[PDB]
């Protein structure tokens, strides 16, 4: 028995290991993970009880980069070789997909106790929002802050909103360098230019209200971009760095929430509470099950994140809009002449209402957000261990599932020419969703029970959207407002560009330029 023997010279191996030069050393310190990793692989690759794993060269990085430039086609390689579940490495995290709609209810139905969205999102979120709300804080404050926003979402909300938006677009028309329309028939604008300043515009003016939006007209509006630039995926691996990015980004949000901070004292102070705008009825309607109270910072938070959240689905949909639409003038067309017969000739205010019989519109809404969900993957971090029905698979906690709904929207198999740009595939079903059957209530409303639907712009289950009749109100709004206005069309030689993946939303990779012409040059924009 000479494991004795065998134990002296594991003992003399690993003494012998520190006297190598430290070039071999520090090159053992690389292909030791290296080898071991592919190893582990293959090693892993024997189970029955997990998905196909994705093979990968780089420990740690995983299929990162693969991933990140194109996430769509990354998963339809996979799709093909291991179908619907696979997992892969995303910087030193484990990622499961799983595709189509049965993916949709394994992640977006998941029992609480099975999965964490703040697990997955809090370091992305918090250092940009502030602490206390969305994801920094239990599911059930998340549940009714939710509730609380959509206090400001109802109908009659809605209804004052539509012309408040409609003046911020007109404004922007008359005054915004990129079209001044009292002293220019044509003009070229970059759409990721304008449509964030015109999304901003028009929220900040119905959501925050009209001192929120007057702030905008001043110095003011530059601590907004710097927030808006601490909103950025980086936020996933670095938080926080010692940069400057990072400190003009914390400042920001100290300077924006105390300016939201100081209206709602000022408010308070002055008994001056009434149904204007969503800071308002967070001031009547933030207090939780349990009694506590939202504080003023924590409102303050809230606005942020919601305004924030907003601002970059909302501005990129209406990018992608202009964008499908700059090389379809028979949409255009088509779009002009409902607005003349539901708004009679433009003799007919736009309310609401009206937006409501605006069908044609409203599908080229929802077939945008088809064609460019502003959110390519939906993320949980696997809290227990997870049987996927059906298979032999386990997914284990301290895993990642994923969820792609964008995904789905462009495989020809639920939406026939899924790469053709069709307003049309929606016809008797202008609605922004729908929920087929049965309903449930996470602590905000009722919502579809099911969320098997291919089509989920808006997610599902206990973290669906909640902002999705403000986003068509909003864009129904804005998009009312340029048909009726503009025609528009691609410079020589220009069309449709690809999205960018890496960025908070999918928005189009720039410079995304259109060239837009009055319909009536002599229209004048008054005030
Ligand atoms: C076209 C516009 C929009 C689209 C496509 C969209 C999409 C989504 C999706 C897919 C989710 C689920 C996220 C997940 O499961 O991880 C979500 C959640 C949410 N969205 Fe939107 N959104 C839009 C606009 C808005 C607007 C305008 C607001 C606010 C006014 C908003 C507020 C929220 C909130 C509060 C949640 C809940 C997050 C959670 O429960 O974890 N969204 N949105
Ligand atoms: O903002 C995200 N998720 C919160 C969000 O739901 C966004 N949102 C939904 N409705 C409106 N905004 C949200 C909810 C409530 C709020 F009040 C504010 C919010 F903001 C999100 C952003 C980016 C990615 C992402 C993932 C992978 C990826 O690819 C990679 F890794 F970079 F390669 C790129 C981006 C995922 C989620
Ligand atoms: C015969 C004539 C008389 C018939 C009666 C007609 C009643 C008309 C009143 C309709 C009610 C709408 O009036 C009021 O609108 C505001 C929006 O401005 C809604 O307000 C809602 O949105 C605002 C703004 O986001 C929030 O601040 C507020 O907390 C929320 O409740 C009120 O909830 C609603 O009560």
């Amino acid at each position: 028995s000479i494991v004795g023997e065998a134990l002296e010279y594991v003992n003399i191996g690993l003494s012998h290991f520190l006297a190598l030069p430290l070039a071999q050393r520090i090159s053992l310190i690389i292909i030791i993970p290296f080898i071991y990793n592919i190893v582990w692989q293959l090693l892993y690759s024997l189970r029955k009880d997990r998905p196909p794993l994705v093979f990968y060269w780089i420990p740690w990085v995983g299929s990162a980069v693969v991933y990140g430039m194109k996430p769509y086609e990354f998963f339809e390689e996979c799709q093909k070789k291991y179908g619907d579940i696979f997992s892969f490495v995303l910087l030193g995290r484990v990622m499961t997909v799983y595709l189509g709609p049965k993916g949709h209810e394994f992640v977006f139905n998941a029992k609480l106790a099975d999965v964490s969205a703040e697990a997955a999102y809090a370091h992305l979120t918090t250092p940009v929002f502030g602490k206390g709300v969305i994801y920094d804080c239990p599911n059930s404050r998340l549940m009714e802050q939710k509730k609380f926003v959509k206090g400001a979402l109802t109908k009659e909300a809605f209804k004052s909103y539509v012309p408040l938006i409609a003046e911020e677009v007109y404004k922007y028309f008359r005054d915004s360098k990129n079209f001044r329309l009292n002293e220019r028939t044509t003009g070229t604008i970059d759409v990721m230019v304008t449509q964030p300043e015109m999304t901003i515009f028009t929220a900040s003016r119905s959501l925050l209200g009209k001192e929120m939006r007057a702030k905008l007209d001043t110095d003011f509006a530059y601590l907004y971009s710097d927030l808006d630039k601490g909103f950025t995926p980086i936020n996933f691996v670095f938080p926080n760095l010692p940069l400057e990015h990072y400190r003009k980004r914390d400042h920001a949000q100290k300077a924006i929430s105390g300016t939201y901070m100081s209206l709602i004292k000022e408010r308070r102070k002055n008994n001056d509470i009434q149904d204007r705008d969503l800071i308002d009825s967070l001031m009547k309607n933030s207090t939780y099950k349990d009694g506590v109270k939202m504080t003023d910072q924590e409102i303050a938070n809230l606005l942020i994140g919601v305004l924030m959240g907003g601002q970059h689905t909302s501005a990129a949909t209406s990018a992608w809009i202009l964008l499908h639409l700059a090389e379809r003038p028979d949409v255009q067309q088509e779009l002009y002449e409902e607005q003349m017969r539901v708004l009679d000739g433009g003799k007919k205010e736009l309310t609401y209402d009206l937006l409501q019989e605006m069908p044609l519109l409203n599908q080229t809404i929802k077939e945008t957000l088809r064609m460019h969900h502003p959110l390519h993957s939906l993320f949980r971090k696997v809290m227990k261990d997870m049987h996927v029905p059906n298979t032999s698979y386990v997914i284990p906690a301290g895993y990642h599932v994923l969820v792609s709904p964008g995904y789905t929207h462009l495989r020809d198999e639920y939406f026939p020419n899924a790469h053709q740009f069709n307003i049309h595939r929606w016809n008797n079903d202008s609605a922004s969703s729908y929920s087929v059957g049965e309903e449930v209530d996470y602590g905000f409303g009722a919502i579809s029970k099911g969320v098997s639907s291919p089509y989920l712009p808006f997610g599902g289950g206990r973290h669906r959207c909640i902002g999705e009749h403000f986003a068509y109100c909003q864009l129904g709004v804005l998009m009312s407002i340029f048909i009726r206005t503009l025609k528009w069309h691609y410079p020589e030689g220009k069309t449709v560009p690809p999205p960018d993946f890496t960025s908070m939303v999918t928005l189009p990779t720039g410079p995304a330029k259109i060239i837009w012409e009055k319909r009536n040059p002599e229209q004048k924009i008054g005030g």
